[PDB]
């Protein structure tokens, strides 16, 4: 291991996504993408620009679980190759693509991280908050450790765009 991923989350910040569908998830792990409404978009470009790391965690609404967690690797960005999100909605709506890196794609329950509260939600279960909550640093640490470590990756190329 967990060294590598302790050295990623070290001084990150991370944030709640929350998608109204597993398609839009599965075309983020499949392509490194993402995109989020103007208002979360401003969020995360500040984030990307004040932070080592910026941790987006992934919940699919109404699952129980999340489905991974991945770290931006650029600001926000228009006029790339169009993705066919499933929108809520038009293309026109989104803000820009996030380029993201995968640190897990495995699944997480909530029932595993009962015991973690975000002291900027109230304190409330960290699976608890709308699209774009920021999760407090050490909140969002143990979350992201709480997850199946996912042998498929391997962080040497992620902690030299850091």
């Amino acid at each position: 291991g967990t060294s590598k991923l302790k050295y990623v989350l070290q001084d990150a910040r991370f944030f709640l996504i929350k998608s109204n569908n597993h398609e839009n998830v599965s075309l983020a792990k499949a392509k490194g993408v993402w995109s989020t409404l103007p208002v979360n978009e401003k969020k995360l470009n500040l984030a990307f620009r004040s932070a080592r790391s910026v941790i987006l965690i992934f919940s699919v609404r109404e699952s129980g679980k999340f489905q991974g967690f991945a770290r931006l690797s650029s600001e926000s960005h228009h006029g790339g190759s169009p993705i066919h999100w499933v929108l809520p909605m038009s293309a026109k709506m989104l803000g820009g693509v996030f380029k993201i890196d995968w640190i897990c794609r495995r699944e997480l329950p909530f029932t595993k991280s009962a015991h973690l509260t975000n002291p900027w939600n109230e304190h409330k279960p960290v699976k608890i908050g709308r699209d774009g909550q920021e999760i407090e640093l050490e909140c969002g640490t143990q979350l992201c450790l709480l997850f199946p470590p996912d042998e498929s990756i391997d962080l040497y190329q992620v902690i030299h765009k850091m």
